[PDB]
């Protein structure tokens, strides 16, 4: 009778990713209305990202205590009154502070969201769910800077965040009407001593933490791309936006490429022989964008082949890994999940900040070596973490 629960937390999912994927482009705009530096554009993302961790750990035992109904919908709220009041913003400050106001909205989604409707659907519904959800997070970052750049071209950044609210709005009322109450320690007592002892104890089992430390690592040069592009096509290499949306296709096309190619190939292979088989484009991808623009500083098309066969590795290994990492830990997967989460988001937070230092300092060559250090690390992880 009511399928718009599942259908409401995809918009609710999807409009809080463009919430990150449709502003990097408009950055360029916002920076240009404060008089701020163009040091500003990443960390718009590195402060949203950062919100994305700090009630990870907590959602998930909270919305079981409480409701999953009342956790969710005050998630959504939080949403839309983050993204209406950074229209107030005075300077990139307050801007930013704001960014990671509304990034904290992305804890909702998999702690509580995800976990309501694990406790809802057939484990075989559940699934295709799952897979709809998989294929939002896929077209936004696609998506997301094309529309971004078409945006900031006839209207202001601010139209943004408006409609950012208003595609959560509608995804509120749907939520309020169709999601069930499905928490199952309703009542109970939480303790966030108890808390902290099962997050220390998670993090004491090394083979769960360098697989959780290497998907961190392997995508921070994707998540370092999605932050800096604007600054190093558009303000760098002194292209338009044209050029800049056109670069995206390639890299997140393969992405899409290798998660398909992972599915076909998943019946006749196990996890740990895809993560080898990702880790050929990884390294070759990540070397040639270095070599490339060590050789060359302008050779951004290079940049961008290294990139796209770079993210075609990461299509085919990373949800293997997810799942190996998953189950290297034998505690809740609440806790496990949200562990490796607060873990890869350190590093994409801290990545793309030393990302962007990098690029100032030393322009694309840096860039592109860093992002190679990133690929060397999980290597080295992988090296330990199979067997
Ligand atoms: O980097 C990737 N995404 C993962 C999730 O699979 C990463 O943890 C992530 C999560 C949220 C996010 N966001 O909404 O801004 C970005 C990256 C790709 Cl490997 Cl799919
Ligand atoms: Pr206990
Ligand atoms: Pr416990």
């Amino acid at each position: 009778q009511a399928l718009l629960f599942p259908l409401c937390l995809v918009l609710y999912t999807f409009s809080t990713y463009i919430g990150n994927m449709m502003i990097q482009p408009g950055m360029l705009a916002v920076v240009e209305q404060y008089q701020a530096g163009i040091d500003w554009v990443p960390t718009s993302m590195t402060a949203y990202l950062a919100g994305g961790m700090f009630l990870q750990w907590l959602l998930g035992p909270l919305s079981d205590r409480i409701g999953r109904r009342p956790v969710m919908l005050a998630g959504v709220v939080w949403f839309i009154v983050t993204c209406l009041a950074i229209l107030l913003a005075q300077n990139i400050e307050q801007f930013t502070l704001l960014r990671f106001l509304q990034g904290i909205s992305l804890c909702f989604i998999g702690a509580v969201g995800y976990a309501a409707i694990q406790e809802s659907f057939e484990e075989a519904v559940c699934i295709k769910i799952t897979a709809l959800m998989a294929n939002v997070e896929l077209i936004a970052p696609l998506l997301g800077p094309l529309v971004g750049a078409a945006w900031i071209h006839v209207l202001p950044w601010e139209g943004m965040f408006v409609l950012f609210a208003a595609l959560a709005a509608i995804s509120f009322f749907g939520l309020q009407r169709a999601m069930p109450e499905t928490a199952t320690r309703i009542g109970e007592k939480l303790s966030l001593k108890e808390l902290g002892r099962d997050y220390k104890l998670v993090l004491k089992n090394g083979r769960f933490v360098a697989g959780a430390l290497a998907l961190g690592f392997v995508s921070l040069p994707l998540l370092a791309w999605i932050a800096q592009s604007p600054i190093i096509i558009i303000t760098g290499e002194q292209l338009s936006s044209y050029e800049y949306g056109l670069l995206q296709v390639p890299i997140f096309g393969a992405l899409i490429a290798g998660n398909l190619l992972l599915a076909r190939l998943t019946s006749r292979r196990t996890v740990r022989s895809l993560i080898i088989m990702g880790g050929w484009p990884i390294m070759i991808g990540l070397l040639v964008a270095a070599a490339a623009t060590v050789i060359s500083s302008h050779a951004y098309l290079w940049m961008t082949a290294g990139l796209s066969i770079y993210a075609f590795g990461i299509g085919l290994a990373n949800a293997g890994l997810v799942r190996l990492t998953l189950f290297a830990s034998d505690m809740s997967k609440g806790t496990v999940s949200a562990a490796m989460g607060m873990l890869q988001m350190l590093i994409f937070t801290v990545g793309i900040e030393i990302s962007k230092h990098a690029w100032l300092n030393g322009g694309n060559g840096l860039f592109n070596l860093f992002n190679l250090v990133n690929g060397i690390l999980w290597l080295s992880l992988m090296v330990i973490f199979l067997k």
